[PDB]
DNA sequence: AGGCGTTTTT
DNA sequence: AGGCGTTTTT
DNA sequence: TCGC
DNA sequence: TCGC
């Protein structure tokens, strides 16, 4: 019956998790009967400050090691505490077949010994700051060597870590070396030929040439950039270069002939020479973002060579203290035919017009535009709509205030066409701004100012439109028109227009929805709405209707007014009334909801009391959410006859005890939530024979009893694959020696 | 010691407060010693549907008695649960110098008898239906008679209620009777004429004249409205009049000499007719709202002899489905020289001319002036620089968006001030100065709730020379230019909360530095700001006192190296920091050290932490004040509170704290109030706080799963300090053993044992 | 001695 | 039987 | 981190 | 509960 691998958990392929447990050693498991399959061990976060010679002889199987954070260096101690890890020289070894390790985040200064067969290691953010052929001598088979982040802000040193010449030419297999954040000064010498990925990004490597990437020619990604930064734009510490720019020879990159990527960003470069692109063939990503490129990439030829590139990052290319007038990008842009992706954001440029991005219209597979950021306050929208392939551009965080002088948006991620416009400065919508935009199948609006009784003539040339993300504006709903010109329109998100509701005495009419004839999902969430509306909805599309942080338990309260409110939304299926200060609920209330309903949520209101039997006018529920209100126990009913409930959370509420076979009638029941309450026990009886069908059962933060005999132990080992947590996150209440531990610290069958 | 009372509460003045306990029957005090000091008895909201002629009778010596929610009637039972009151006959007879008996919100269908002595009664949301000369027969010194909602939609009847003709004659020194929401069709008949205040309103009593107030020459307040409603602005169930107008016959108040206030709201009134208001040299407050006055109010005499008149509300007389281009009120209004209050919300006009309100311009004691909810497009602002004693002007609510084209809420702080104007909850998107010209006396102003995205640089408020207060929250400002706000010389309070979007934008930044430039600046707030990265990494000022920084993410800013390491330090003088809800998982001494050395009070509200290393107090040497609510913390340990502090309030309620370490209070010399509720704590230990205790004026221990244990020792801690406890009495309950789980500490008595 | 805590990337 | 719960005014 |  |  035991887990067996207590205090841990075992998961699927061999993986034993014995992740944030304040493990002090490396567990025995002692009550295993065989290790043996124990291949893969985490032991993220623990107190782990000593390894032993004879710590992992048990686990000699061990293909993957993680001993992440357990003896976290200085500057990553979230207090400062220096720490200071020691490993007896065999504590590997003792793993013949071991293929993975993190070493990262612990305080040691040198490399311990490891066994042959290693593939794949990391000593990031630790103190280790000289890698000489000593280091990892002997790792032939060793492919991915992490060593970034052992001399910066976060985790300092005085000078640099040294990576000596020649010192990992031994290592004939490795082709994934990173050594970012070590303030090395050059790259280091000799490195092994067989790299494909060498990433030393951020260090002071202020000069490169073709010298110091000698006989790398099997490289495919090559990161340099940070090594001369701009600290205008750093949102952390920043080490300022000593030069205007970054010195890279002409020649640098020419032997690199298979290489794909190349990082270039935050390296100080005003100019371009298209010399350093050239024989690149497979050229395929390109990041030039955080330089002085904002005049270059207007007059540059540095692009027409590069006709595989497929995503390219130009962004925060921006001038000190200035935004201009206008950007025009080069002619040479016209060659990328392989474009697919292009980030122009944070440039800063005032109007975005045809001539701005004239070169990539013709672009074949031009999908992805990002235009974030730039203080665009004039923008000709039209341009995007001659545009080869656009499936997605994105204009949000700019200043367009009208035509040229649960994350709704989700929903759009494989559309053919979708614009997002939000946050920016709209105050109404004029249909000319949408001129030639017809093809738009999604268009978000939100986190705008839009103020405006809207009335049918908004959104006129936006025949394709299924979604409308209008949430955060201040939308005055009234005129039963809104809406209407959107034929195609499935989802609209106008939640956060609050602002309109909360005005004592003026009204407001939803009579629109019933006209909008292809509306599936609608939001009117965090909307305020609770007083002076219209008393029906009504619709034959809604299926999804998100209410939640609006005043129900207020237009409840208003006599009869608002008793058939939901009842007209023929069809639908699901109803989120979360947060909406209901203090009671009748069976009235409940049984006037649509018969079509499958999911209701009552999340975070504040019932203490619900009939239960008052289900039986919910004849379709499947999924019912109690979850943060304030029962005191599961009572005053039990789940009815033939209901076909599949799901109960009645998480975070104050549940002290459960009527017998209060779950015993819902034969379709699979998963149960109890968790945050104040339960002392937890009894099969509640739910006789039904506990068997359930896939989940979460009993955590309960304050259990475990008294020595204590029967819900028997019960919990009995589903222990349906309880999440069960080894070490269900826990004890009392006796006070056991508070806060977990119900299997002490053996509470043997006594 | 126990409090004697139990389970109710003890208070000044005679006051035993049982209200909200569940309740079944009027509880006995067997325990105390007297019960003839009992002159005030609250039994609010229990359970009590049966009273007796031997529950009062210990108690005869009480003048005030509440029983109101006891049995509410079905159609304001939360569940509609009926429920029927019985009442013994001699009830209420053993108290005979009862004075005020309140029984709303239960259903009886009777009044019960009751003592001659009886003053104030009210019998509002009951199931009488009848009151006749018997009902309240030898009440000889009954004043005050409620009996409202007896027959309404929340509490319906069949007919309406009935008051038969002369049935309140007998109560001769009544002077105020409520009658609302029963159904009458008329005012009732021979009602006594010692009443001076008299409310009929929500009935349906379509027709008024002066039969209708026969005789009742002492009224001082006439409330008549709701009788004729228009429905299309009702919140509510509202019944339909049959008429286009309540009919009130022109000398209907002429014979009311006394009359200070007349309510005609919500009448279906098309005109105003001056002869009600002739003769009525007292007239002070008068209600009109909800009319369709909209015409009547640009052209009508009316107001012509008003000349007492203090307050006059005019708000929603709209016209259906109609907003006007303009309004003009008429000349008649000239004479209202005693108006203080005016209200004109509602009324939908889109223009406010110079002209507008010209007539109320020289008018010597208009103070307060309400301008809501008007669909106000474009506005003269300047005409309130012109007025002769403003001090409030509210133009709230409206979609004023600029300078006109014709021809913890920190406005608090300005209630007594001498001018103040709210443009909350318009339309504007950057502010020029011009729309100011004129309005150099304002010393508040509003825009807070607008859509203002502006890079704010110095020009903005150039005329606002003697602004004090300037609330802008709820805004989109761009705050990065070192000017901003420069131009406001005698600025002290400044509220830029929820202006959070510009923070948001990853990749660019934003700064500060205006804030040392602020040279009279008392009172900040940067918070629900989402500042989290790329900001100024210093605050400056030598005049900040208060700086609310809450919802915002210096857990971030803190993680960053040294980079906002010293980010308050240079607010010199700062005696308030507010840092709730700023995603703090940890804090280092340092960050505590290089806070502002004046500090006096800091909260670290609803944050993320599960430990506190409390000798980081000696770096607060000013600390007063420290709320720890809403954290992590499992214990009151890693220290003790340093001998030295000036700590008085230290709230720690809300985390998960099991244990206190021994004598962890007892340092604390000047500590008055601690909060320990809501925890799990099983215990409340003398040892904590040593002698200490019995300098504490709050010791909070509500909402902890207190073991009730027989000889539990935290009892006599609690008695001992009982005064001090807030719900000692029934609030403070315990969590085991399973037989007193959610019960009082004294449900049993845990001393006998 | 070793605590602290769920730790993106810059 | 009585339960429900903090209940402004409309 | 936002015209010269 | 928001022009003609
Ligand atoms: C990574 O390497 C950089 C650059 O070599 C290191 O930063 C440098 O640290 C030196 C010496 O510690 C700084 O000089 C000092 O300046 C202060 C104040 O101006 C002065 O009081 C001292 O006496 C001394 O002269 C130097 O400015 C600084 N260089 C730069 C460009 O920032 C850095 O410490 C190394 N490590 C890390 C973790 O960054
Ligand atoms: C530029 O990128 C292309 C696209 O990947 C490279 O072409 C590919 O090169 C590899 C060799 O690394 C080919 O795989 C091999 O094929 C041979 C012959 O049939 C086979 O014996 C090997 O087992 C191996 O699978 C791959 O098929 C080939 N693909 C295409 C579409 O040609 C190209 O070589 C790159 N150019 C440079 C200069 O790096
Ligand atoms: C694009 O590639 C072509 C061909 O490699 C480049 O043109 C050659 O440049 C070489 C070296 O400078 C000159 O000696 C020749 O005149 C050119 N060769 C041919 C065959 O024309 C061209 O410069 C590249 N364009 C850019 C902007 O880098
Ligand atoms: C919401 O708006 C609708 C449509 O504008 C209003 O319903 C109509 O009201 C008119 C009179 O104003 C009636 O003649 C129609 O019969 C109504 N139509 C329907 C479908 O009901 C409705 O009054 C508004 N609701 C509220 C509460 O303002
Ligand atoms: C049972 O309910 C608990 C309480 O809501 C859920 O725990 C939350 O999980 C979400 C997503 O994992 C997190 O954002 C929160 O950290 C958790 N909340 C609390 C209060 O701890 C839990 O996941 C639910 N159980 C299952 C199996 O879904
Ligand atoms: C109108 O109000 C004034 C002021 O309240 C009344 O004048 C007072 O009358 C009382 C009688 O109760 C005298 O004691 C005072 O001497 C008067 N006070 C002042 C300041 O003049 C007046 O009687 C009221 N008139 C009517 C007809 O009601
Ligand atoms: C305001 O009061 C004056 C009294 O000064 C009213 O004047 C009287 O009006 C009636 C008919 O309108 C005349 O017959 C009287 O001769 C007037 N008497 C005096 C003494 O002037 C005046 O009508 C009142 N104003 C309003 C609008 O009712
Ligand atoms: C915030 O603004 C201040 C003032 O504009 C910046 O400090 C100035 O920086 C300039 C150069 O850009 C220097 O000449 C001076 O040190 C400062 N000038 C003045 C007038 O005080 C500061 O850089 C900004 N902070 C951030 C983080 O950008
Ligand atoms: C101690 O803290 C508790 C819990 O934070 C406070 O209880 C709150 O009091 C207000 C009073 O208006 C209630 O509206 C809230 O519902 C209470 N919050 C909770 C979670 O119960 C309590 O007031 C504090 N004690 C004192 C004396 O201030
Ligand atoms: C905070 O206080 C706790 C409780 O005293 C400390 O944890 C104890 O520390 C000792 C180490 O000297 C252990 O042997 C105990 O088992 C720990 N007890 C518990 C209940 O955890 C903790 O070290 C303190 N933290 C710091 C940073 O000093
Ligand atoms: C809902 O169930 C609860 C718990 O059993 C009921 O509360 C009990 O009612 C009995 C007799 O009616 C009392 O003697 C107990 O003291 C109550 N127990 C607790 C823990 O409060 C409650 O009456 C039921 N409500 C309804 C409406 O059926
Ligand atoms: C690029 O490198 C060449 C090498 O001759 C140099 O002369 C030239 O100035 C550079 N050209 C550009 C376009 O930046
Ligand atoms: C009040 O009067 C109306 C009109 O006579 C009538 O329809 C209704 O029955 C009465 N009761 C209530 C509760 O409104
Ligand atoms: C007001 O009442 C008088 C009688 O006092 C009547 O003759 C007149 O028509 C009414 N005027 C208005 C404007 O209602």
């Amino acid at each position: 019956t035991l887990p067996a691998f207590l205090p841990c958990e075992l998961k699927p392929h061999g993986l034993v998790d014995c992740n944030w447990l304040f493990l002090k050693s490396v567990p025995r498991f002692s009550a295993a009967a065989s290790c043996s399959n124990i291949t893969r061990l985490s032991l993220i976060s623990n107190r782990i400050h000593h390894l032993h010679n004879s710590d992992f002889v048990h686990l000699s199987n061990l293909r993957q090691l993680n001993l992440k954070w357990n003896c976290p260096p200085t500057g990553l101690s979230p207090l400062h505490f220096s720490c200071h890890m020691t490993i007896e020289p065999r504590t590997f070894l003792a793993m013949r077949t071991l293929e993975e390790l993190n070493l990262s985040y612990n305080g040691i200064t040198t490399v311990p010994r490891l066994p042959s067969s290693l593939v794949n290691l990391s000593l990031s953010h630790t103190n280790i700051l000289v890698l000489d052929a000593n280091s990892l001598a002997g790792l032939y088979s060793l492919r991915v060597l992490f060593m970034d982040g052992n001399c910066y802000y976060k985790n300092p040193c005085t000078g640099a870590v040294k990576v000596t010449p020649g010192a990992l030419l031994g290592l004939s297999n490795l082709t994934h070396l990173s050594l970012k954040y070590n303030n090395l000064t050059k790259v280091p010498r000799q490195l092994p030929p067989s790299l494909e990925y060498l990433l030393v990004s951020y260090n002071l490597i202020v000069k490169l040439g073709p010298e110091d990437l000698a006989n790398l020619t099997s490289l495919r990604v090559l990161d340099v950039g940070g090594n001369c930064r701009r600290c205008d734009h750093a949102p952390n510490p920043c080490i300022e270069c000593g030069q205007k720019s970054l010195h890279l020879h002409p020649e640098t990159f020419h032997h690199l002939s298979h290489l794909e990527g190349l990082v270039l960003k935050d390296s100080s470069l005003h100019t371009l020479n298209s010399s350093w692109f050239q024989g690149l063939v497979n050229m395929s990503v390109l990041d030039l973002s955080e330089n002085f490129l904002y005049e270059s990439i207007q007059h540059t030829n540095a692009f027409q060579n590069l006709t595989r590139l497929r995503k390219l990052n130009l962004s925060f290319n921006y001038r000190k203290k200035v935004s201009f007038a206008r950007l025009h990008l080069a002619s040479s842009f016209k060659n990328l035919v392989s474009l697919q992706e292009l980030n122009m954001n944070g440039i800063f440029f005032r109007s975005l017009n045809k001539y701005t991005l004239r070169w990539l219209a013709d672009l074949p597979k031009l999908h992805t535009l990002h235009l974030q950021m730039n203080f665009i306050n004039q923008a000709q929208l039209s341009i995007f709509g001659t545009f080869r392939a656009l499936r997605f551009v994105d204009l949000s965080d700019n200043r367009i205030s009208g035509p040229s002088t649960k994350n709704f948006m989700d929903r759009c991620k494989n559309f053919k066409f979708t614009m997002d416009l939000s946050r920016n400065n709209l105050v109404t919508i004029k249909p000319e701004m949408f001129v030639q935009l017809s093809r738009l199948q999604c268009l978000s609006l939100s986190h705008n100012s839009i103020a405006q009784a809207v009335q049918g003539s908004q959104f006129l040339p936006l025949t394709n439109l299924q979604v409308l993300d209008l949430s955060h504006n201040k939308l005055d709903l009234y005129h039963w028109k809104s809406f209407s010109e959107l034929p195609q329109l499935q989802a609209l998100d106008l939640s956060y227009n609050s602002q309109p509701f909360s005005m004592k005495g003026i009204g407001h009419n939803f009579s629109f929805v019933a006209h909008l004839s292809m509306l599936h999902s609608l939001s009117l969430a965090h909307n305020d709405i609770h007083t002076r509306v219209s008393s029906h909805l009504n619709s034959n599309s809604v299926r999804f209707l998100d209410f939640s942080g609006n005043g129900m338990g207020r237009m409840w309260d208003e006599g009869g007014l608002y008793l058939h409110f939901f009842q007209g939304l023929s069809g639908l299926l699901k109803l989120d009334l979360s947060q909406n200060n209901l203090h009671i609920l009748r069976p009235q209330n409940l049984d006037n909801l649509p018969k079509s309903l499958k999911l209701l949520s009552l999340r975070d209101n504040y019932l203490s009391f619900f009939q239960w039997t008052s289900l039986s006018f919910l004849p379709n529920l499947e999924v019912l959410d109690l979850a943060g209100n304030q029962l005191k126990a599961l009572t005053n009913g039990t789940l009815p006859n033939g209901t076909l409930l599949q799901k109960l959370d009645v998480s975070s509420n104050s549940i002290v005890s459960v009527v017998p076979a209060f779950f015993a009638l819902a034969v379709e029941l699979k998963e149960v939530n109890l968790s945050h309450n104040i339960l002392k026990t937890v009894d099969r009886s509640w739910f006789g024979p039904i506990v068997m069908n359930l896939t989940v059962l979460d009993v955590r933060s309960n304050p259990l009893h475990c008294a020595c005999g204590a029967a819900f132990v028997d019960l919990l080992l009995e589903v222990q694959t349906k309880v999440p947590g069960l080894a070490n996150g269900v826990k004890c209440g009392s006796p006070g020696q056991l508070q806060g531990r977990s119900i299997f610290a002490q053996d509470l069958r043997l006594c």
